[PDB]
């Protein structure tokens, strides 16, 4: 059944690109309720309103990976509960 994922772990992208494309990507997926871009190791991670929007963001993606301006940028899931702003 459902799976627990709301948060969209982007990977092969170079933390720093733009996010209306990001989100332009998850436009179809549903709605992009957070977008940060962890300058750390080139990893990004999205936090999309509905869960069918964080499945179909990855799950699409499965096969067929999304690019920028010709840089394939990977788009998977998240591998912890929820994305925490700094500190409230």
């Amino acid at each position: 059944s459902g799976v627990p994922s709301r948060v969209i772990h982007i990977r092969k992208l170079p933390i720093d690109v733009t996010e209306g494309e990001v989100i332009s990507l998850g436009l179809p997926f549903g709605k992009v309720t957070n977008l940060l871009m962890l300058k750390g190791k080139n990893q990004a991670f999205i936090e999309m309103n509905t869960e069918e929007a964080a499945n179909t963001m990855v799950n699409y993606y499965t096969s067929v990976t999304p690019v920028l301006r010709g840089q394939p940028i990977y788009i998977q899931f998240s591998n912890h509960k929820e994305l925490k702003t700094d500190s409230s």
